[PDB]
């Protein structure tokens, strides 16, 4: 339609900290949530149900996600490492050293034989998952790394910086292919491909989010109304029902625009500190978000579109 209806179903509620990030597993069946209390929630997708605690990082956690057979955890912690879990078991299989301060962000790359992370260090890092090795440290940026990600089919990765750059890397060689740059260069708080690759949205601590066209390297649209000039906030691309951009905000409120018109469609009220996280849930029109140490809770919106 329009505009999406999306309600309050359930507040998930259990961290005694600040929560940095909110992921859905990719066979929809969970959600992962990471925090600065330094442990990883385990709740039902569909329920909010909680499921399990993991632990085992000595310091907070910044950033969790998913494995694409939905069985591995790969978590960035204050505590300079990564960790890779087994989420059924609980198991810590590797802890990923490398990193000289603080790990912002990771991801796995689709195959999910690779991990990517950016930290306070400058650096963008990829890892083997198998072996926990370090296979390239990219020299990526000149100030803290807040974002990564891998396109599609995993041969390009994205990188965002306190530098007010994106880059583009090639994931074989480790090149630097794409230095994005606008008319200013705010901190580059957030940075991730649409699903088909063809774009990147970025946010920056301008209150601005961003659709680029990143091989011809300009900006399509421009996204704002919400507050965003301290955190660094995740975005998504919401594209189970109507195609919206979804965002968190300053202002405790979770932000849905339409992509095409640019217009707020929606602002969700209900948490009581700034709003850090969002995600999308891959078949359902469902959005997870999550608060930091005033509200400490995740909640599940659901839209009938
Ligand atoms: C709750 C919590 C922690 F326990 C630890 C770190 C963070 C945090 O702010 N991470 C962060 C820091 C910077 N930075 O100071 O350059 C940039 C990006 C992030 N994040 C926020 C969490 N997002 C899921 C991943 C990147 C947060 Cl929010």
């Amino acid at each position: 339609p329009v505009k999406p209806n999306y309600a309050l179903k359930f507040t998930l509620a259990g961290h005694t900290k600040a929560v940095s990030s909110v992921k859905f597993s990719p066979n929809g069946e969970w959600l992962a949530s990471s925090s600065a209390d330094k442990l990883i929630k385990i709740w039902g997708a569909y329920d909010g149900k909680f499921e399990k605690t993991i632990s085992g990082h000595k310091l907070g956690i910044s950033d969790v996600a998913w494995s694409s057979d939905s069985n591995l955890l790969v978590s960035a912690s204050d505590d300079k490492t990564l960790k890779i879990w087994d989420v059924s078991s609980g198991k810590c299989l590797k802890t990923l050293k490398g990193h000289s301060n603080y790990v912002f962000c990771c991801n796995f790359n689709p195959q999910s034989n690779l991990i990517v992370s950016g930290s306070f260090d400058e650096s963008v890092r990829i890892w083997d998952v198998k072996t926990g090795k370090c296979l390239k440290t990219l020299p990526a940026h000149s100030d803290p790394v807040s974002a990564v990600h891998f396109n599609r089919d995993g041969s390009l990765i994205v990188s965002s910086s306190y530098d007010g750059l994106c880059r583009i890397w090639d994931t074989a060689s480790g090149q630097c292919l794409k230095t994005l740059i606008d008319d200013d260069n705010p901190p580059v708080s957030f940075v991730k491909f649409s699903p088909n690759g063809k774009y990147i949205l970025a946010a920056t601590l301008d209150n601005t989010l961003k659709l680029w066209d990143y091989s011809k390297g300009k900006c399509l649209k421009t996204y704002t109304g919400h507050k965003n000039e301290k955190y660094c906030i995740f975005a998504n691309f919401s594209v189970t029902g109507g195609k919206w951009i979804v965002s968190g905000s300053e202002d405790n409120l979770v932000y849905i625009w339409n992509l095409q018109t640019k217009e707020i469609v929606q602002k969700l009220q209900g948490h009581t500190d700034v709003v850090i996280s969002t995600a999308c849930h891959p078949t359902e029109n469902i959005i997870a978000s999550a608060a930091l140490e005033n509200d400490k809770t995740i909640k599940l919106w659901k839209s009938d579109c």
